[PDB]
């Protein structure tokens, strides 16, 4: 759907092979061996364009690699091995559809982390930062042309990339408890993986007992769950979930039918029985899969704002391993996550990610002219033509269209806050009712800068659009192959240092503020309080200033859609 035209493919295309070369500039001829529950990895000193230097470990297996009769199952403990495992190069990422050429690419075989660090035997045990990607369940890689460390590791920090299994190959779920596949495989090679991380961060010189978990878009969801599910109960210590969170509409959904469809697509023959249907999809082609992934979602389910098919989803039955026993929003009310420090944060115009898709569908607008498809599901009706319905389509439109007749710009507000806005105070305003009392921290990504940029630019087509999309911010967080070094007076290098700088004292204290941080000295950054009838946050821009969220009246008037309905809010 988002579609990257022929000119960006080639200058993509050389921005790889440029790449290689400086990669290979980059790495230097040091080795080093650390010890793990599982046995030795030798990993290799590599260096950054600000000169900065780092021992990095990637391909450190967590799981077993989930091939043959492990396909859409629980992931299960490695196994040991004597010698040394070679950790200086990465490995596959997950099946999926590449972002930008539109090919299949990965692996099967991608149950792996990376580790970094400036120093591998620090006077102190350092805060661990633990990075979960985002990419809708459905793409991502902990690659370093994607996630590169080279801004974190000017910081006294361990941090920790994971992966975990994508698309149906991560989220396929079916009824019959005979098959043992219940679904939530991607999100259970995270509990796994921060299992792993738990018990080894130590012989990296990461403290053990300062763990923080953290994640972006569907990486904020999986942050989220991982938060929420007893599977994990006090592994980390701090979370923070940047643009998004397990409430929001696309970070679930009942995928149980849709194993049928896949394997229809694929060109199964026979009724739609769940051992039948599992035999097919285990015998498939991978990649044959995860091609026909974007033809599941039928129209009516596209209509009603289901954006993928497979996901994180509630498991049908109970299992040892389960990681999702009831709706999240359920999930929130006995979560021990909600007594650890938390951050959560969007940015300033996270609906501009639309702007493409926009242009290829000008008539999705023509929404915006009863807002009903933005009604949350669970109010709507089926048709989405009640009386109330059109009521609460009303409330919407009144928050969002500036006109008589809506526009563009309209429609990717009202997304920033159906996506992103409204599941976060959602999320707020229940966590309140059932927490220890334990901060949480509110911030507005809103620096925009077109001199430095990251990928999903490229994939968003949205190259000289003026505004803070959804993921601007992680160019500010990690390298990138399309990265430049910057002068140390830049805006950009300083909003890299601001950033950087505020999640590792977060990380290290559960407290974001720090005068030692250029900027922050006007700055007193109050956490959320269950009285506040407005949010503040840390507004991040050329400066920081802490403001009253601009989002609030209208999160309000969504909000009010649920007025005969207080239950379900």
């Amino acid at each position: 759907n988002f579609n990257v035209s022929l000119m960006e493919k080639l200058k993509w295309k050389i921005k790889c092979i440029e790449n290689k070369f400086l990669n290979y500039r980059l790495t230097t001829n040091e080795t080093v061996v650390a010890e793990t529950e599982y046995g030795k990895v030798k990993g290799v000193k590599r260096l950054t364009v600000y000169d900065d230097s780092y021992y990095s470990f990637e391909g450190i297996p967590y799981a077993q690699p989930p091939v043959g009769e492990l396909r859409f199952k629980a992931p299960q403990r490695p196994t040991p091995w004597d010698g040394v495992r070679d950790c200086c190069n990465h490995k596959d990422k997950s099946v999926q559809v590449d972002f930008i050429t539109g090919k299949v690419c990965g692996s099967e075989d991608c149950l792996y982390l990376s580790v970094y660090t400036n120093n591998l035997n620090p006077e102190t045990k350092r805060p661990v930062l633990v990075y979960i990607h985002g990419g809708g369940f459905i793409i991502g890689e902990n690659h370093r042309d994607m996630y590169g460390p080279d801004y974190f590791i000017k910081k006294d920090v361990v941090l920790i990339n994971i992966q975990y299994r994508l698309g149906a190959l991560g989220f396929l779920s079916l009824n019959s408890e005979d098959l043992n596949v219940p679904g939530n495989a991607g999100l259970k090679d995270q509990v796994m993986a921060l299992r792993w991380i738990k018990n080894n961060c130590a012989n990296f010189g990461g403290n053990p007992d300062n763990i923080t978990v953290f994640g972006e878009s569907a990486g904020a969801a999986s942050t989220h769950y991982m938060m929420l599910t007893e599977q994990t109960r006090g592994l980390f210590h701090r979370g923070i979930l940047m643009s998004g969170n397990a409430i929001c509409p696309w970070a679930n959904t009942q995928c149980q039918h849709r194993a049928f469809t896949l394997a229809k697509l694929a060109g199964y023959k026979g009724e739609d029985n769940d051992k039948d249907v599992l035999e097919f999809l285990m015998k498939a082609k991978p990649q044959d899969l995860i091609k026909l992934e974007e033809k599941v979602l039928t129209l009516e389910e596209r209509t009603n704002k289901v954006m993928f098919p497979f996901g994180p989803t509630v498991e049908p039955y109970q299992t040892a391993d389960c990681v999702l026993p009831k709706h999240p929003r359920e999930m929130v009310k006995t979560a021990w996550g909600n007594s650890i420090p938390t951050m959560m944060g969007n940015t300033s115009y996270e609906g501009l990610f639309f702007t493409s898709i926009l242009k290829q569908m000008p008539l999705l607008v023509k929404e915006l002219e009863t807002c009903v498809n933005f009604v949350p599901s669970e109010l709507a009706d089926a048709e989405r033509t009640a009386p109330e319905t059109l009521e609460m389509g009303a409330k919407i439109k009144k928050a969002h269209v500036t006109g008589e007749t809506p526009t563009a710009d309209n429609f990717m507000d009202l997304c920033s806050h159906f996506y992103f806005w409204f599941p976060m105070h959602r999320l707020l305003q229940l966590r309140f009712n059932h927490t220890s009392g334990t901060p949480v921290y509110l911030y507005r990504f809103d620096f925009d800068s077109e001199d430095l940029i990251n990928p999903y630019r490229i994939m968003r087509s949205g190259r000289g659009v003026k505004g803070v999309s959804h993921t601007d911010e992680l160019t500010y967080f990690f390298w990138n192959q399309l990265a430049k070094r910057m002068p140390k007076e830049s805006r950009e290098y300083k909003t890299i240092e601001r950033m950087t700088g505020i999640w590792t004292q977060f990380a290290t204290t559960g407290n974001p503020y720090s005068n030692e941080i250029e900027g922050m000295e006007n700055v007193s950054w109050d956490p959320i309080e269950k009285s506040d009838e407005v949010y503040k946050c840390l507004n991040i821009s050329d400066e920081l200033k802490m403001i009253d969220v601009p989002e609030m009246g209208k999160i309000k008037q969504w909000e009010s859609m649920f007025e005969k309905h207080r239950d379900l809010f």
